């Protein structure tokens, strides 16, 4: 009945240096699914399903 | 009931440095899902089904 | 009930420097759904369902 | 005397991202020579002493 | 007599990425040189004395 | 007296991806030569003394 935050921190994400040469990238999808290249993402959820890069399948009832 | 935050941080990127040298990109998507090429991206959600970089499926019923 | 946010940040980005050199970038989307190049983005929700890049499927009933 | 130059690079700088979060920064000289804070520089001489960042000293005769 | 250059690189820097979270910085010079903080730099001389970040002498005679 | 170069390289300096954090940075020179903090630097020189980063002495005479 007395929570006190300070300075906490939660999904964070701080002091990324990338470096990326690439000559060629390719994704050649044919009827699927694909997630590529997630970088320096930050999520907070509450009361909910918090997913970043899910390939998820074909629901089929 | 007396609540108290200070300097507290959620979802937070900060401080990315990013270079990128690529001689060709290409997604070649034919009927599918794709998701690419998410950088430095923070969400924060209450009460919800937080996705970033989701793939999700073709429901069928 | 004595509620005190102060200095906060909740889905938040700063900071972020980018270069992107590239000598061809390209999409054939065919038929299906595609997202692509996000870069420095920031939400919040509240009593919903937030995605950021999502590939969502072909909902069929 | 068929001198043939193509695509060349000669003192060349490029693709250079950076972040610099600094709560403080000071340069307190008293009397003396300072360089500080060079940052993505290029030269080119011929026939020429070519100096970047000196601190060169105080000339007496 | 047929020199050919093609595609060469001298004195090159390229794809840096740099992150420099600092919360202070200083430099007390008191009557003397001093030289900092050099970052992606270049140079190229021909018949010359090249120097980049030096911190020469108090010249007397 | 055919020479060819050819996707050569001199003096080259390239993906270099840094993080310095530092909480405190000091220099307290009195009365001498300093050179601090050099960092992805390239030179090329011809008929010429060349330095990166030298701490000279007092020259006297
Ligand atoms: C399951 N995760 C979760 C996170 C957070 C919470 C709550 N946060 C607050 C803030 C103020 C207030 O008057 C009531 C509430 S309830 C509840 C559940
Ligand atoms: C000692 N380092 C050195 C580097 C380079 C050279 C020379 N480069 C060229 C180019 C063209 C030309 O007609 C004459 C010359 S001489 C000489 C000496």
């Amino acid at each position: 009945v007395l929570y006190v935050g300070s300075k906490t921190k939660e999904g964070v994400v701080h002091g990324v240096a990338t470096v990326a040469e690439k000559t060629k990238e390719q994704v050649t999808n044919v009827g699927g699914a694909v997630v590529t290249g997630v970088t320096a993402v930050a999520q907070k959820t509450v009361e909910g399903a918090g997913s970043i890069a899910a390939a998820t399948g074909f629901v089929k009832k």
